């Protein structure tokens, strides 16, 4: 029962039994929490609940201290003092916001707001409560018994009555019953194994709540600004293709950490990999939330990087399928390619976080608390896609409160900024330029000519919440006639439901959005198939649009957004 107070450091023998995280409180500062909250139960090495026999009193303001014992107005013994008065708790060693992170069910984006917006302390016991509260409930769901098994991808399943039923698409991923981790998708309902065994029916599954760690290191170190590069050693003979960004790989080497918000196509994984080659010596471990992003700056590394000091770091629990040409676990060679989760306990002369604005603030930490390096360099864009918040139902969450890397990229904006995009059509980069970037994003590429918008509302039918438009998906079908070049476009639609209609209808590989980010596709054919905040959402946008090389066919249900598309529109 020794610690330190997680709002002014005052060591302390009390922590909050009220709260999921029980955090050390100073005596000034327990009390300023238990006056003005339900929190009630005070915790030392014994709680402070009333001593005497059967007796229920744990509330710290109902209790009385008599002797070494506590008691409560009914049992105190003549000489006792009251526990809470003058302003602190009594203990050993003798706020507002910290009250609400501390009380609120992580619904509203408000609760996010303040997470973000508070002190680094308090950004850490936001960002452990939140993890915890979610993983709390992934336990209120229901267990799904396998009824009847049709095929080697298709099932029928029997629900736990009393519990709700979880949302089916790849963001939730299952555990199969020890048979491994499953995912499902749509009464023909589709099972995706990321390990392959003969469907047992009446083997069950259930969400695998991960036991929420502590946090110990800030979300962002304290910036240091140096006159020189410091620990890093840099070329003269760095080839003209990294050029452009030498000015910028300087400015890495003389500060702790540097924010790079790079718009799509901008050059990042290029940026991030010719980092490497200036500073040809340093050890650079390079990490990011998922699979996908670690193994697009692994195929960016096996172009420029010797194959040899390459290492894709693998957790033993392997879930799916990865990057498999560098040689896999080896901690030591001097370039690191490894996922948040999985990153093993080392230092670096630099480390690259790539796609910032899927990092949570939890992420931020195990990353500081992992690793430990000379520089820091944290990768991304604030106008894409963040992180699921799955407790989050009331209001929206702004860039700006993303995560602590994503507020300063939004309020001091970014140490470097990549502002001429390669990949997109210009009709593509001038509507994105308007919509996210302030006009800053500039065109590479001429108009492609290629870029296509069409007011369709059709009709929205729901698979219980994912959304379906089957006009929508029928006006693709006639321009895939009429434009058969277009045979070679990925689908791209806000909804998975969406995504299954069209995958059997237009037989176009597809995509929702949000799996989307990071890839680069020829053609796109995006359909919105509503106009609810989700498909509306400007990062969401931005995303969809900016996926294509040559040309993109926008379906709109959104006057909004269907007027800012600076492409031709076609009637029908
Ligand atoms: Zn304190
Ligand atoms: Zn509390
Ligand atoms: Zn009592």
């Amino acid at each position: 029962a020794v610690g330190a107070c997680v709002l002014c450091n005052s060591q302390t023998s009390l922590r909050c039994g009220a709260c999921i995280r029980r955090p050390f409180l100073c005596c000034k500062c327990c009390y300023d929490h238990v006056i003005s909250t339900s929190h009630k139960l005070v915790l030392s090495v014994n709680p402070y609940v009333c001593n005497a026999p059967g007796c229920d009193v744990t509330d710290v303001t109902q209790l009385y201290l008599g002797g070494m014992s506590y008691y409560c107005k009914s049992h105190k013994p003549p000489i006792s003092f009251p526990l809470c008065a003058n302003g602190q708790v009594f203990g050993l060693y003798k706020v507002t916001d910290f009250n609400a992170i501390a009380t609120c069910d992580w619904t509203n984006a408000g609760d996010y707001i303040l997470a973000n917006t508070c002190t680094e302390r308090l950004k850490l016991f936001a960002a452990e409560t939140l993890k915890a509260t979610e993983e709390t409930f992934k336990l209120s769901y229901g267990i799904a018994t396998v009824r009847e098994v049709l095929s080697d991808r298709e099932l029928h399943l029997s629900w736990e009555v009393g519990k709700p039923r979880p949302p089916l698409n790849r963001n939730y991923v299952f555990t199969g019953y020890q048979i491994g981790e499953y995912t499902f998708e749509k009464d023909a309902v589709v099972y995706r194994g990321t390990t392959t065994y003969k469907l047992n029916v009446g083997d069950y599954f259930v969400l695998t709540s991960h036991t929420v760690m502590p946090l110990s290191a800030p979300t962002l170190v304290p910036q240091e600004h140096y006159v020189r590069i410091t620990g890093l050693y840099p070329t003269l003979n760095i080839s003209d293709e990294f050029s452009s960004n030498v000015a910028n790989y300087q400015k890495v080497g003389m500060q702790k950490y540097s924010t790079l918000q790079g718009p799509p196509g901008t050059g990042k994984s290029h940026f991030a990999i010719g980092l490497a080659l200036y500073y040809p010596s340093a050890r650079i471990v390079y990490t990011a939330c998922s699979h996908a992003a670690v193994d697009a700056l692994c195929e960016k590394a096996l172009k420029y990087l010797p194959i040899d000091k390459c290492s894709r770091i693998i957790p033993a629990r392997a879930r799916v399928e990865c990057f498999d040409k560098f040689k896999v676990n080896s901690t030591l060679e001097q370039y690191v390619f490894c996922t948040v989760n999985a990153l093993p306990e080392t230092t670096a002369d630099i480390v690259v976080f790539d796609e910032i604005s899927m990092a949570t603030n939890y992420d931020l930490s195990v990353v500081n608390a992992r690793l430990r390096a000379k520089h820091y360099v944290y990768i991304g864009d604030p106008a894409q896609l963040p992180a699921p918040r799955t407790l989050l139902t009331k209001g929206t969450l702004e860039p700006e409160y993303f995560n602590s890397v994503c507020r300063l990229m939004k309020t001091i904006g970014p140490d470097m900024f990549l502002g001429t995009c390669r990949r997109c059509p210009a009709e593509i980069v001038d509507t994105v330029s308007a919509l996210v970037y302030d006009n800053k994003l500039k065109a590479h590429k001429d108009k492609s000519a290629q870029c296509f918008k069409m007011f369709y509302k059709g009709v929205i039918t729901h698979d219980v919440s994912s959304a379906i438009n089957r006009p929508q998906i029928g006006v693709v079908r006639e321009f895939l006639t009429r434009n058969p070049a277009w045979r070679k476009a990925v689908f791209i639609s806000p909804y998975n439901s969406q995504n299954a209609v069209a995958s059997k209808i237009l037989g176009l590989p597809t995509q929702t959005v949000d799996s989307s980010q990071g890839s680069e596709y020829d053609y796109v054919i995006f359909t919105q198939t509503t106009e609810t905040a989700h498909s509306c959402n400007v990062n969401r946008f931005n995303v969809a649009i900016t996926r294509a090389k040559v040309g993109i066919l926008c379906i709109m249900s959104d006057r909004d957004l269907y007027d800012k598309l600076q492409f031709t529109s076609l009637e029908i």
